[PDB]
């Protein structure tokens, strides 16, 4: 059940959430004790999953997991996440939150991942380990 202490939060768009949730759920089930959150359960139909209120993120969640993808920017949902992710706190541009995507964005990028730690499938064939990089970066302590 929704505990009091969390690891990170998941900021994705309803354009390609299925893919994100797949990565997240696969990241939490890892060996290390990882606890990720999301916007809600309505986005993830089927069975109960790991979710949390957006108000408990800056209070409970320590880090954030942003998903900057073409189909994510085309929506306003990212615009809100940006203004909140860009102008969050004085010194948390890429220290707690980290952008990710299943491919390069053919359109413009938001003032969020201008050039920060971004995880894109450039060569998953070998870069596939990226799953561990984010899994270990979300639950380092």
């Amino acid at each position: 059940h929704m505990p009091e202490r969390f690891d990170a939060f998941i900021c994705y768009c309803p354009s390609d959430i299925q893919f994100v949730q797949e990565m997240i759920r696969q990241l939490e089930q890892t060996n290390y004790r990882l606890k990720l959150c999301v916007s809600d359960r309505d986005v993830l139909p089927g069975t109960c999953v790991w979710s949390i209120a957006s108000e408990l993120i800056e209070k409970r969640c320590r880090r954030m997991v942003v998903v900057v993808s073409d189909d994510y920017l085309q929506s306003k949902e990212c615009d809100f996440q940006t203004k909140f992710a860009l102008s969050l706190s004085p010194g948390a541009h890429q220290k707690r939150l980290i952008p990710i995507k299943y491919k390069a964005m053919k359109k413009e990028f938001p003032s969020i991942l201008r050039f920060i730690t971004v995880c894109d499938y450039t060569n998953p064939c070998t870069k596939s380990w990226f799953w561990t990089r984010l899994a270990k970066a979300l639950s380092l302590p």
